[PDB]
Formats: structure tokens, sequence, C-alpha cells
């Protein structure tokens, strides 16, 4: 979730340009962002973001069942740019934005906005109302070309803040050997227990939560780290970058 980034990373963008969501949302799926090529000072403009995905394909939910995907994003604007206050957003634009609550990455970073989780079936396309700064009022800003960075995600992550895998990723064999047993991890709650007999004779048990499907069978020999399941992840994270020129009024 965006909050996972907010709580563990002061800067959502790394030196090489990678956005932190990518540290847990391991699959890449393209996104798009569009803004006017230029904007006048103290003016409200729109950033249109696209987080496309196949709305017919379901994901594994935290409860182990299948369900719809949700989306979220982080938008890094130049210092001086901020979410446009409601009083400055035209009714026509509020209509396009919809029932969304854009929040600052932190109270001290009003130029970085996040949103989500929100339903992907409704928000695979989102509109963000932005208020441009004013050089004649702000010294830290000039009339030049500024970059805008965007990270958009759809679907649950593969790893949690504590480093533990979610039920929405691939599970692998902890050791090499022959699968001597595969049984339910519980009397309905999904999941499996895969017993692997090592060469020395020791039998290790790999626990797999409900969600992923097995691609192995009893009697089958497996090697260390070999996938025991499919990759249930049908979502993905993507990044895009654009630019906008703060235009001088000039007259
Ligand atoms: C690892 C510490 C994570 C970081 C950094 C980010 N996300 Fe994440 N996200 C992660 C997990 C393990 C989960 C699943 C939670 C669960 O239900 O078990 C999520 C989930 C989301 C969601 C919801 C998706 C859905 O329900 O279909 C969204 C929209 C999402 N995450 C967005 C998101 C963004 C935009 C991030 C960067 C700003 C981000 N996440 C970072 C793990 C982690």
């Amino acid at each position: 979730y965006p909050v996972f980034a907010q709580q563990n990373y002061a800067n959502p963008r790394e030196a090489n340009g990678r956005i932190v969501c990518a540290n847990c949302h391991l699959a890449q799926k393209a996104v798009e962002i569009e803004v006017p090529q230029a904007v006048l000072p103290d003016t409200v403009f729109e950033a249109v973001i696209e987080l496309p995905y196949d709305k017919q394909v379901k994901q594994v939910l935290a409860n182990g069942k299948k369900g719809d995907l949700n989306v979220g994003m982080v938008l890094i604007l130049p210092e001086g740019f901020e979410l446009a206050p409601p009083d400055r957003v035209p009714a026509e634009i509020k209509e396009k934005v919809g029932n969304l609550y854009y929040q600052p990455y932190s109270p001290e970073q009003k130029n970085i906005l996040v949103v989500g989780p929100v339903p992907g079936k409704k928000y695979s396309e989102m509109v963000v109302p932005i208020l441009s700064p004013d050089p004649a009022k702000n010294k830290n800003v000039s009339y030049l070309k500024y970059p805008i960075y965007f990270g958009g995600n759809r679907g649950r992550g593969q790893v949690y803040p504590d480093g533990k895998k979610s039920n929405f990723t691939i599970y692998n064999a902890s050791a090499a050997g022959k699968i001597v047993a595969i049984t339910a991890l519980s009397e309905k709650k999904g999941g499996f227990e895969v017993s692997i007999e090592k060469a020395n004779g020791e039998v290790v048990v790999d626990k797999i939560p409900a969600g992923p499907d097995l691609i192995v069978k009893e009697g089958q020999t497996v090697q260390a780290d070999q996938p025991l399941t499919n990759n249930p992840n049908v979502g993905g994270f993507g990044q895009a970058e654009t630019e906008i020129v703060l235009q001088n009024p000039a007259r």
C-alpha cells in the first residue's frame, strides 16, 4: 500500500530512478501519465494517469479467495506544485476526479501525492487536479522545464514490510529431494504441506498458504529453490515520467 512506502521510505524515489513500490510489487506492468506541456503560474491543471490491466482476470485476496484488483499510486511533482484546493477546482474537473482523496506523502512533502487503495474497475484511469506555483511569489521556483515522476500499481504485493511473503507469490522448495507427501494445510483455509525427503533421509515440510496452485506432485523429485507453485500474481507496478514547463505570463 502507499502507506507502506510512506512509513518505510522518506523518499519514494531512489537514486537510479526506481520508485519504492517496486521493492514489493515485483511484476512490471506499464503505466502512463499526461499533463499539459506548459502551464501558467498559480493555475489549476490536470494530470491524467493510466493504470491499465485485464479487468476480467481475478487476483488472490488476503482471505485466500479470488476477487477484484485495487489500484494506487505515488506522484512526484516539483517543489512548489501541490494538490489543487477544492475551492480552486472547477466543478467540471471535480467531476472528472471523482470520489478520490489525494493525500500528501507526508505533511512536509505536499508536492508528492498518493491515492489508494481504490477499485481498479473504477479507477484504472484517474485525474489529479494540480495547482502550479508562482515564481513572482516563490523564489524556489523558476520559469523552466520541470520533471514529473509517476508510479502506479494494481493488485496485491508479493512481500510485506517485515520481509515475509504474501499468499500472492511463488513458493519454492526449501531443499532438494523427493516429494513423499502433499496434504491440505488445513480443513478448509486452502494451503498445502509439501513433504520433501532429502538424500540423507531427513524429511522437510514446506508450508504453502491458500492462493497459489501446485505445479508439483507426489513422487516427483525437486531441486532446491524449485517452484512448487504457479505465480498467482496478475497485477503489476509501472513507472512513467513526463515534463511540464512553468510559463512566464509576460506582457
Ligand atoms: C512492501 C513493503 C510494499 C511497499 C513498499 C508497497 N506495497 Fe503495496 N502492497 C504490499 C502488499 C504485501 C500488499 C498486500 C496487502 C494484503 O492485502 O495482504 C499491498 C497492497 C497494495 C494495494 C492493494 C491492491 C489490491 O488490494 O488489489 C495497492 C493499491 C498498493 N499496495 C499500492 C502500492 C503503491 C502505489 C506503493 C508505492 C507508493 C506500494 N503499494 C508500496 C506491499 C507493499
